[PDB]
């Protein structure tokens, strides 16, 4: 059994509340991918868009000396299991922000079944490459009636089971539960998300999604070329980082304005990690400003094996924000208006005033001689109840990549390496 997704020849009980629904029409494309369904294709470009939306806006919210972290596949999807209970403009919302107006289907009820078409083809069985793995889980309180329907799609497209925990009474003790459920499923290392008083008295269901990734490289680092070095800071300041280095054969193109991409590979090439080290006169924020998914080309060019002499920190960075704030700068606006959130999908017994009081995700990575561990969670919360060289020893963008299916599983700044 591996789900729904590609069960047998198949058909899924998806049909909500409410639908949305022409599409972007220009582009928004398709690598000639001549089969039925190859949506899961623009899917993934839809959900890079906003990967690269979401990064640009939280970027500017960033003090340009602080790190940046997230998963914006986590983020796509944890919304978009909230759009399964929305409705009216809610949905016209959460489609056009996440960009699932893009997909090329006329049907908001559609993209359900892309997104456990392409999770189905993310987290598979792969005794080889890596750890990619994700675990949805729909926690709300014990004393509401969930929908029926709601409780099923999410079981079959999702995989998210309900539990009932008692939010009503015993909140604190709730977000002790849901928190460590997160540690769990992401190998203890997104640790306690959801910050102390975010789950209470008036919380109806907490959802929660996860990802966790583990990869040995291709080409390892040797613990001895392993030599301390400074690392310049954001701020032009410096401090000393446990700097790697190996000689090797790895994809890269120096791109538009000298701004150097490496791609990393990790164990069977499905996997890889993109640095992006800008030069020295440019800086990173420049080219976060004009980040745009179809600068694919800047990934897709460098199919140009070259010897590089690489050094790289290897670091910890761990990060954690609101995205309600920059969902809301994006144009998600009605979700979290107790005024305006429509969302009749999620409850069966009140089923109106429910609204996304808060949204958070915290993340990790540990890159390092042997390989890297990245974690992700996010848990929206609902309320209202009824010889080259390439010398990357300062900051750089990060990305870590799906090829296969391409899809940003990751993104990061590391632009302070020395913290722990």
């Amino acid at each position: 059994v591996e789900d729904v997704c590609t069960a047998k020849p198949r058909d899924i009980p998806v049909n909500p509340m409410c639908i949305y629904r022409a599409t972007e029409g220009q582009g928004s494309e398709q690598k000639i991918p001549g089969a039925t369904n190859r949506r899961v294709w623009e899917l993934s470009k839809a959900n890079s868009h906003f990967a690269t939306a979401f990064y640009q806006h939280l970027a500017d919210s960033k003090n340009n000396n602080d790190n940046i972290f997230l998963s914006p596949l986590s983020i796509s999807t944890a919304f978009a299991m909230t759009k399964l209970g929305a409705c009216n403009n809610t949905l016209t919302q959460l489609m056009e922000v996440f960009k699932f107006d893009t997909i090329s289907e006329k049907t908001s009820d559609q993209i359900h079944f892309f997104f456990a078409k392409l999770n189905c083809r993310l987290y598979r069985k792969a005794n080889k490459s890596s750890e990619l793995v994700s675990a949805n889980r729909l926690f709300g309180d014990k004393s509401i009636t969930f929908n029926e329907t709601y409780q099923d799609i999410s079981e079959v497209v999702y995989g998210a089971k309900l539990q009932p925990l008692d939010f009503k009474g015993n909140a604190e003790q709730s977000r002790l539960t849901i928190n460590q459920w997160i540690s769990n499923k992401t190998e203890g290392r997104i640790t306690d998300v959801i910050p102390p008083q975010a789950i209470n008295e008036f919380t109806v269901l907490v959802l929660v999604n996860t990802i966790y990734f583990k990869g040995l490289w291709k080409s390892k680092f040797s613990p001895e070329n392993t030599r301390k070095e400074l690392f310049y800071k954001a701020d032009g300041e410096s401090c000393s980082v446990l700097m790697m280095y190996q000689e090797s054969k790895f994809r890269y193109r120096r791109v538009a304005e000298s701004t150097q991409v490496l791609e990393l590979p990790f164990k069977g090439d499905d996997i890889t990690m993109v640095l992006i080290l800008p030069k020295l006169e440019k800086t990173l924020a420049k080219v976060e400003q004009e980040l745009t998914p179809d600068m694919l080309q800047e990934w897709l060019d460098e199919l140009t094996e070259t010897l590089l002499v690489v050094h790289m920190p290897r670091f910890r960075i761990e990060d954690s924000f609101s995205v309600k704030e920059q969902l809301q700068d994006m144009g998600l606006e009605d979700l979290f208006s107790p005024e305006k959130s429509r969302l009749p999908g999620i409850v069966a017994e009140g089923r109106s005033d429910l609204y996304v009081s808060d949204a958070f995700h915290k993340a990790f990575l540990e890159v390092n001689e042997e390989g890297s561990e990245a974690a992700a969670s996010t848990v929206i919360s609902i309320a209202g109840r009824s010889r080259v060289t390439f010398k990357a020893n300062r900051p750089f963008l990060v990305l870590i990549r799906e090829v296969a299916l391409n899809t940003i599983i990751f993104m990061g700044r590391v632009a302070n390496p020395c913290v722990d």
